[PDB]
């Protein structure tokens, strides 16, 4: 057993390793999406970075959650990285709307293990949920391309590239 | 009764502060128009930016006129500040027009002030309506998102709040 | 309903939203006394500035509210902000009191709303409470007028104006 | 009774007390090792510096607990601060390893602390408890020593202070 | 089929599918290395470091690479990406090893897509092999540590970390 | 015994150590005033600075005389650290007048200190006595708040805070 844990619950080290892998997993998803719009008969440049920027912030999350196993006396174990559910993204607000649904499933998964720390009086795991959420950021995008006529209007998809994510 | 008062009338005294909740009032609906466009589903940052702004610019006003009423040697008093006449502003077009609607009578408010003053003999208070209007800053406003398509056209709200409001 | 809610309690919802008004309310206050104290028969300038910036601070507290509201997915409803208790504060000490009791007030309400996050497992909300508190502040200026000798002493409530407000 | 008191725990503001003897102490621990280190006989300048810091830092904790108690409406009450349990610290590596059970103990009386604060519904003391920990810190000092090949080692006790303290 | 393809092997674009695996892989590798080291009972923080920016340049092949797929008209397929070999590198050394042997793998990898490319007489290909390696590095680093003593001479590790790497 | 002790007198080396415990002990009675006046029905921040400001020039003392047991080659050995006489100091000027007290009965034990090396004939020793005293500094500030009217004038006590401490 390690010299620096305290406190930190054999149930709490695997909660630990499931979000590191799922935080791996969404990072996985929007870097899949952003070189979907990369392609020639997509080019939307914008979306492309805007996905390609998120995929960094999932990927720090792994890493702010292995910074922790390690801290608290756990042990990191890594799984495979499943590939995402598509490899066509379909359309700009298609992927935005992806992106909606993946955030509240690993969103979910975060209060899953805020609520397990509070359980097992773990207070410095609650806390260690230190996020700041996208999940209205990307709500916006969505609603913002729906009333904008996407994804019929391709016209639509190409103007709210240039104007809200340039 | 004060020792810097004179040639200010009771009844001046009590149209100021009929004024100053006027214009406390257009504070607040600004406000809830602000906020309106601030959410996930409207999702018009440079509206709820703009209507925020007219929300300080009328708070200011109100100051004004308390900085009147005490300046004067006459005594505020406050009344409740009522709720604006709806929660859902309905689209970016429907808040303007309110809003044009809205100032429209916070200036009739101001002309009877302006015409009491007058014929009170006042002319340091008539002078104290030293205003320069916005009504029609929003009456452009109207006309552009109306000939756009408004509201019908979800391109059109969307596109002048890039290219107007930005 | 929205496609940003998860895990906020329709009850959060309503409690949100009379801490709103609740906060607007204490923004009122302070500006009412703010006013009092510009007074040509009260001026205290530092007071008055005091107060003004309290009022500043409150209405900030209110938009943050706000933006948590429409952050969470709810829905912002807003009732009429009930003007002060008072239109003469009587002393600087006096107000100082008002605010003290009116800040515990307020608290208390943060207090309940805090533990009806906790009971709703809702930790999101359980640090939108994201507060640092000026009841010492109001404590710390209540007790130095006391001992100058408030209000019956007038040279202690012009001192303490510019010396510990200045 | 106190102006500012609210929703403090007569056993909170004990607890408080007892921590901020606790954080005193180890500040005494970190000074007596400090210039242990600072002999002629030991010759361990970067030691020395290390802990001499640590000595200020657990001081500053105190002292934001004092902070504390003063804020909440509570009484500073001040016991002894008991000597060391040690005048002779050995080795680098054992004062690393004192320090690692000083600070797992201290951070123990925390946990405590912030049990009691959740159990009272204390969420204002529940948050105060704004740490971030160097246990791991010494963890890692205490893993390098050894593998160096301390204490038998004294190249290895004067290198590490040389390169990892320096 | 695409506007922009000429000359792109059907197998081609399998091949590059492969690459792009195989270099997320090696990231994920460093990956784990990297944090391995971030451990309090490992604690050789510039090993972390140096892994951690290991990891970042392969990702970066792997999103060159899905530059090219799209550039050439062809369509990316991403796999799982598998979980490494280990959990526990054992030491330095044996990582460094490890990584040896890993680099010479996607070496080999990328020596068959070469080929490939030369015999489907695809000039633009076979340079997009713009690589410049790291073997030679690790192959260096690998020599020093051995010659210290690694991995039984913990002191060797532990210089090797500050002095080599950092 | 040491290599570097020299004319350095085993009571020498326990006078040094008691005056040690003499200065850290001084160093709580100001940590201890400090934060009496950061109360809220205290209320005097100059004061709580001043005396913070003390505390940590008395600390530094104690610091500079175990620098001299090091450099003596004697052996620092440190006592309890006993609470200081009072949790209440009732006034700034009631402090003003303990802290003279203190500091007059420092003063005493460093002549006695200063004689017995004298006698020992250890001159470096008398000279370590490198002082520049405070005594006076808190009679001046005793006489300006009695001249005040303090304590029971709760006007001076404020003013003086603002003034002289300022
Ligand atoms: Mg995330
Ligand atoms: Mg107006
Ligand atoms: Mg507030
Ligand atoms: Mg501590
Ligand atoms: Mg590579
Ligand atoms: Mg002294």
């Amino acid at each position: 057993t390690s010299q620096v844990r305290q406190n930190y619950h054999q149930d709490s080290e695997a909660a630990i390793n499931r979000q590191i892998n799922l935080e791996l997993y969404a990072s996985y998803v929007y870097l899949s999406m952003s070189y979907y719009f990369d392609r020639d008969d997509v080019a939307l440049k914008n979306f492309a970075k805007y996905f390609l920027h998120q995929s960094h912030e999932e990927r720090e999350h792994a890493e702010k959650l292995m910074k922790l196993q390690n801290q608290r006396g756990g042990r990191i174990f890594l799984q495979d990285i499943q590939k995402p559910d598509a490899d066509d993204w379909e359309s700009g607000l298609n992927a935005m709307e992806a992106a909606l649904h993946l955030e509240k499933n690993v969103n979910q998964s975060l209060l899953e293990l805020h609520k397990l720390a509070t359980d097992k009086n773990d207070p410095h795991l609650a806390d260690f949920i230190e996020t700041h959420y996208l999940i209205k950021e990307l709500g916006d995008h969505v609603t913002n391309l729906r009333k904008m006529g996407a994804p019929e209007s391709g016209l639509a998809e190409y103007l709210f590239d240039k104007h809200t994510l340039g």
